[PDB]
């Protein structure tokens, strides 16, 4: 088979604060997580954040660890791959410290930081990986799920300004074959909340310059699909757990972007498969009931 790092990127899946605390959408999407593992393989998943709805955990006793991750990603697959998380504004409601923690108590669970570096190697080729995990809470500020709120400014500027000069030395630094970049918030979005305007003028900048093939992100309780002029990616994956059929910021967006859009209200909601090989990075939307529902190729750049 042909040589690839392989992921699955989930959003926006932490069930819900009323026992039994998993929606049956979260369910579907778990059980066609492990279907596709097992099936088409992954090295690892990636968590796009809002693991916890509504106020996230407040500690490492908190049984929403059991009940809204465990109980659900339970299958003995999704155990076996490594879960890689960062949060989003419902997890900062309440202790992101709680889920750094979590690394110390879970093999699988890893969110070392609020912000990291990843560095992965494609097996039996030189082919390296970098993805860089944001947290766009404390750059952007706080932007609930269920307003209509822009992240104004954070609430520790010097932390918001630490991040970033971090992200731009890393980025700059990288001398990975691809480059990704995974936060909550999204720069592009046609939908509910739309384009992060922070991001839009902090982060956008940095992509196409540093020859970042994608930025990853949910919020927006959907499945997007979006390219700029420069080339770079935009997979917006924030329905593992809700759908919402806005669209409501589609003219918002750069004429040209958008290429694929998903909100149907009667779905189970659905995820994104990565693959990366050393001839492109293909992404495949994939909708819980186990319906492809998109295939988008972006090839192999030569990075800066
Ligand atoms: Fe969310
Ligand atoms: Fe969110
Ligand atoms: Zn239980």
């Amino acid at each position: 088979a042909t040589p690839a790092l392989r992921f699955v990127a989930v959003g926006d899946w932490g069930g819900v604060p009323n026992a039994p605390f998993h929606t049956a959408r979260e369910m579907a999407n778990a059980k066609e997580i492990a279907r596709t593992v097992q099936i088409l393989g992954a090295d690892f998943i990636l968590s796009l954040g809002d693991n916890f709805y509504f106020t996230g955990v407040q500690d490492i006793n908190d049984k929403r660890f059991q009940e809204t991750f465990e109980d659900v990603f339970s299958d003995r697959s999704l155990r076996k791959v490594p879960w890689y998380v960062l949060a989003g504004n419902h997890d900062h409601l309440g202790n992101v410290s709680a889920q750094i923690a979590y690394s110390k108590i879970s093999k699988r669970w890893n969110f070392p930081s609020p912000f990291y570096r990843l560095h992965f190697k494609i097996p039996q080729t030189n082919v390296s990986v970098a993805i860089f995990m944001l947290d766009t809470v404390t750059l952007c500020g706080n932007s609930d799920d269920f307003l209509s709120q822009q992240p104004e400014r954070p609430r520790d500027v010097k932390l918001a300004r630490t991040q970033l000069s971090w992200l731009k030395k890393q980025l700059a630094a990288a001398r990975e074959d691809y480059v990704l970049v995974a936060g909550h918030y999204p720069v592009w979005s046609i939908a509910e909340h739309g384009p992060t305007h922070c991001l839009v003028k902090q982060l956008r900048p940095l992509l196409a310059t540093y020859g970042v093939t994608a930025y990853l992100c949910g919020h927006d309780h959907n499945l997007q699909y979006l390219q700029d002029e420069n080339g770079v990616g935009y997979v917006l994956s924030g329905a593992g757990n809700f759908m919402d059929p806005s669209k409501r910021h589609q003219r918002k967006v750069p004429n040209g972007y958008l290429r694929f859009h998903y909100g149907t209200e009667d779905s189970l909601g659905g995820f994104a498969y990565v693959e990366i090989s050393s001839k492109e990075m293909t992404v495949t939307y994939i909708e819980a009931s186990g319906k492809s529902l998109f295939k988008t190729r972006l090839p192999r750049r030569a990075r800066p």
